[PDB]
């Protein structure tokens, strides 16, 4: 009754959810689906209660009647005396990242290069960069812009999946879940790091969290911030320290959604769950930490400080903001799960 069913995407999220379930004494239990779109359908059916979503999926879920409940909040600078749970969200910066050694590559010479995207339909990985490219090109043929890409969730036989690697056995190539080696923020950054692609569309944080020893992962151990550059819309290249002046957009933070009729109950349970397993929580790091997965961003982003109350009681349109909603609307003209 005051039990919340979380929806995990893929087997690694399922494993994390199971540990949370055990530690929560079954106040939270787990349903699993192979894609984020399927988890949305489970929530619509009432077979799951909630999951945390990137803004592009929130647009999808919102059209079907789902609502944002709490948002990820990461480290701040202003609103300093304010408690994390009450602090306004700031958004994250969507960036385009390349290797310094790939000289003369700029926003203006991206045509026919190789690209690394977090997944189709996601904010930094797809909606913002492809939205910009469509506008600048005056063409809906965004699938013919890059020579080859990894964009998890596209047709595995298309050039949009040519660079995706699948799992350890080479299966599930291009699936939009963490079994795909190049899925998500860390996966697309890895796709650039290994020189599989020429450019990764990720967020500012990703670059910092995976360089200069911040990650102990084999592929990331030796990466240095200085070996990367950001691509600016004016055609210049800048150091990764200049993201505030060289990003493609500011994105709304990922947020937990649920059916409108279940929102209040989901909010109550999660606030108590974070008091236990959140950043300063009673049982973290001793038993279980909700916001940790070893740089893998499972269920929540690893840089999450807390889940924050929204205020204004957002509709999903208000939460995403009018600038962003119109951008997606326009990109989607180029090409129940279409609930509107
Ligand atoms: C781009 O993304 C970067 C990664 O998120 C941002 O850099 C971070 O900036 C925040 C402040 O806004 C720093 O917060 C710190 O929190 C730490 C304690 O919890 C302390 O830093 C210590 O830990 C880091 C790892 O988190 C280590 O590098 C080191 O031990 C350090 O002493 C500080 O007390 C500080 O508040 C954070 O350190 C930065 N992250 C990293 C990993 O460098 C950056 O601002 C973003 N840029 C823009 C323009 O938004
Ligand atoms: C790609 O281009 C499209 C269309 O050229 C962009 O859509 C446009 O976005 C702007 C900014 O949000 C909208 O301007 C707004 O107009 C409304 C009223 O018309 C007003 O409320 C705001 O003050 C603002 O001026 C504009 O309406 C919208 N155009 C259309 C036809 O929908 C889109 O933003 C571009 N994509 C990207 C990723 O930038
Ligand atoms: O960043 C300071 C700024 O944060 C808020 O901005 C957004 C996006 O984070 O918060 C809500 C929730 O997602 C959105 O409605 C706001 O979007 C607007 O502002 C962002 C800049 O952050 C911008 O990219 C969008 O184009 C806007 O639509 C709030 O506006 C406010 O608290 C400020 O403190
Ligand atoms: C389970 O939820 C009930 C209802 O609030 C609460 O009494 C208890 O603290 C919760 N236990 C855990 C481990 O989350
Ligand atoms: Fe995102
Ligand atoms: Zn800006
Ligand atoms: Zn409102």
């Amino acid at each position: 009754y005051t039990r919340v069913v979380w929806c995990a995407v893929g087997p690694e999220e399922q494993k994390k959810c199971q540990q949370w379930s055990q530690q929560s004494g079954q106040n939270v239990t787990c349903a699993t689906a192979s894609t984020t779109d399927d988890c949305i359908v489970l929530v619509l059916k009432g077979e799951a209660d909630a999951l945390n979503l990137d803004g592009g999926y929130i647009y999808t879920a919102g059209k079907c009647g789902l609502v944002p409940v709490l948002a990820e909040n990461r480290k701040s600078s202003k609103h300093s005396s304010l408690d994390c749970v009450l602090r306004p969200t700031e958004g994250y910066l969507a960036v385009a990242v390349v290797k310094k050694a790939n000289e003369g590559l700029t926003w203006n010479s991206l045509k026919d290069k190789k690209s690394c995207h977090t997944a189709v339909d996601r904010t930094a990985g797809w909606n913002i960069p492809m939205g910009l490219i469509v506008n600048q090109t005056g063409s809906c043929a965004f699938d013919e812009f890059f020579s080859q890409s990894c964009a998890p969730g596209a047709d595995p036989k298309s050039r949009l999946c040519a660079l995706c690697a699948g799992d350890d056995q080479g299966l599930d190539k291009c699936v939009p879940n963490s079994k795909e080696k190049y899925y998500g923020y860390t996966g697309a950054f890895r796709c650039l790091a290994e020189d599989v692609g020429d450019v990764a569309f990720v967020k500012n944080d990703t670059v910092w969290e995976n360089t200069n020893g911040e990650s102990t992962a084999d592929w990331a151990k030796n990466l240095k911030r200085e070996d990367f550059r950001l691509l600016c819309l004016d055609g210049t290249r800048k150091p990764v320290t200049e993201a505030q002046s060289c990003h493609l957009a500011v994105a709304p933070n990922h947020a937990v959604v649920s059916r409108s009729d279940r929102a209040a109950h989901v909010e109550q349970v999660l606030l108590h769950q974070q008091a236990l397993f959140g950043k300063n929580g009673k049982n973290c790091p001793d038993k279980f930490c909700l916001f940790k997965s070893e740089t893998k961003n499972l269920l929540f982003n690893d840089n999450t400080e807390c889940l924050a109350k929204l205020g204004g009681r957002p509709t999903y349109e208000e939460y995403l903001g009018t600038e962003y909603v119109t951008a997606i609307a326009n990109l989607k003209k180029c090409s129940l799960e279409a609930c509107a």
